[PDB]
């Protein structure tokens, strides 16, 4: 039964109305394998390419901790999603924003080259699930000091290769150290690469794979 329904206990209602007025019935593979795991809290290594639906199979378990432990403005950070490109960044928020749609919680794109300043004032708020763009959320770990990670329970690491490939190794090496790593994380990458699987010991303790 790969329905999204029977999905309740593990997964929030507000979570799965919302997810029902986006026009989903049924899961895919990965998500089918991956969203039950993930619940129970463990760091998945997937090989995932666009179109699989990845995106909710890591958003689902995302902004169920964030409502299971009732995040607030006031806990900083939760839930932390890197994304290579902006058109990346922007798409996944756009689910994340769906998803959200019955939810008190904080979410919001502190991502790409645009207004450093407003987002720097945004961030100071309480900003409970992030989607980013590497290099600039680093920008921000470094420089903007009001921003609260130290609560951090999820890190969502999509297109791994496509973000290597754009000349992040060292900005992912540098974000990954000054997080806390009492942490669920998960790695989304479409090729199997020398250097993804390096990041991935970096990253992960053991994980769950899957193809
Ligand atoms: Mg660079
Ligand atoms: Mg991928």
């Amino acid at each position: 039964t790969g329905a999204f329904e029977d999905t309740s206990f593990l997964v929030n209602e507000n979570t799965l109305k919302a997810i029902k007025e986006m026009g989903f019935t049924n899961m895919t593979e990965i998500q089918h394998k991956s969203i039950r795991p993930l619940l129970e809290g463990r760091d998945l290594l997937a090989a995932a390419k666009t179109g699989s639906g990845k995106t909710l199979a890591f958003l689902i378990p995302a902004v169920e901790l964030i409502v299971k432990l009732r995040f607030m403005p006031r806990n900083g950070t939760g839930v932390l999603i890197l994304s290579p490109t902006r058109e990346l960044a922007m798409q996944t928020f756009g689910v994340l924003k769906e998803l959200m749609t019955h939810h008190v919680h904080t979410y919001g794109l502190i991502m790409g080259g645009s207004n450093r300043s407003a987002e720097a004032q945004k961030l100071g708020n309480g900003i409970n699930i992030i989607v980013a763009t590497p290099g600039r959320l680093l920008d921000h770990m470094q420089n903007t000091p009001g921003f609260m990670y130290k609560n951090l329970q999820c890190l969502v690491i999509d297109e791994a290769d496509r973000i290597l490939d754009v000349g992040f190794e060292e900005e992912l090496k540098q974000i990954i150290k000054l997080l806390p790593t009492r942490r669920q994380t998960m790695l989304f990458s479409a090729t199997q690469t020398r250097k993804v699987e390096d990041l991935a010991r970096i990253s992960l303790k053991k994980e769950p794979l899957y193809v």
